[PDB]
């Protein structure tokens, strides 16, 4: 089998990007945010708390003739931005782009902090990281890829995130008409339940390619590229009037400036991040400071090649015995 989803930017910044997911029977379409950094699948439901829903569409499971609680399963979960959720769970059959699962562990949240509630355009998670960060107790559930992967064509996804335009998550094959040239192939390892590899350098604009391993993860959840201090600082060192403010929280740069370009390595490769994908834009509306879209890893713990990073590229996220990660240029 396969399957096969456009994805869609949340706003005029692609901050998220959200897929449709078809959730019970009847169906029941509930718009998600993929994230390659967590293994929860977890919606906005007819048990959150009231006051905190607004705008969602929710998952009701009595209404759906194969969902059924998990008895005694609970959930909890914590996010990169200090958001967080937590409930329930029921399995019931969940498609994406034809690709059915059935007894799918459907997280139902009970309870969402404000970022979530704020997020009217963002109904829920479907995390695509390693089963083993699965925070269901006591019995830990398998994430939509691990339970599809026997069905499918090809033990394969891949994420073809666009800027400030649709892209397309595909299951169980890799489109050869998605990308130019060849795709590079990269280790990952999975120790730490993400799809964790390490780069080989970087360039900034026009200069010279800086041979240098930066592990991190690839992170569809993330919206920015979060990479060491010295490389983010070598890069706004190229923006003049760039500065890193801590009342805003980071980079930030005049919205006159143009942006080179940001190059990484895979293997011998390269995949360029056009300047353009570096602008998100004022820091508050009519500002004319801009926020960057390349940030210090300092103080994370990890480098994340978020969407800044994976939008440029065609994305293969290959879970064979030994996983590994493709990009490509496209």
């Amino acid at each position: 089998s396969t399957g096969s989803a456009t994805t869609t930017p949340i706003d005029s910044l692609d901050d998220a990007y959200i897929t449709p997911v078809q959730i019970g029977t009847p169906a029941q379409t509930l718009n998600l945010d993929f994230d390659t950094g967590s293994s929860d699948l977890w919606v906005f439901s007819s048990e959150t708390t009231a006051s905190e829903v607004d705008g969602q569409t929710i998952y009701t499971p009595s209404k759906s003739t194969t969902a059924k609680l998990l008895s005694g399963a609970t959930w909890s979960i914590s996010y990169g931005d200090g958001s967080s959720s937590s409930g329930d769970v029921y399995t019931d059959t969940v498609s994406v782009g034809g690709l059915t699962v059935t007894g799918q562990a459907v997280e139902s949240a009970k309870k969402v902090s404000s970022s979530f509630t704020e997020d009217s355009t963002i109904d829920g998670l479907l995390g695509l990281a390693f089963s083993t960060l699965n925070t269901v107790s006591p019995t830990q559930q398998k994430t939509f890829f691990d339970n599809a992967k026997a069905s499918l064509d090809s033990p394969v996804f891949t994420a073809d995130l666009g800027y400030h335009a649709p892209g397309t998550y595909n299951f169980g094959f890799i489109d050869t008409t998605a990308y130019t040239g060849s795709i590079t192939y990269t280790a990952v390892s999975t120790k730490q339940g993400f799809w964790e590899w390490t780069s080989t350098g970087y360039a900034v604009g026009s200069g010279t390619f800086k041979s240098t391993s930066i592990d991190g993860i690839a992170d569809t959840g993330t919206t920015l590229l979060y990479l060491p201090a010295t490389v983010v600082s070598a890069y706004w060192a190229q923006v003049s009037g760039a500065k890193s403010s801590s009342s805003v929280g980071g980079y930030v740069f005049p919205c006159s400036a143009t942006l080179p370009s940001f190059t990484f390595g895979v293997g011998s490769a390269r995949i360029v991040i056009p300047g353009d994908y570096i602008d998100f834009g004022p820091i508050s509306t009519g500002s004319s400071s801009c926020f960057g879209g390349i940030q210090s890893s300092a103080g994370i713990g990890i480098n994340i090649f978020g969407d800044v990073a994976l939008k440029a590229a065609f994305v293969v996220f290959n879970g064979a015995t030994t996983p590994t990660l493709g990009f490509a240029s496209k």
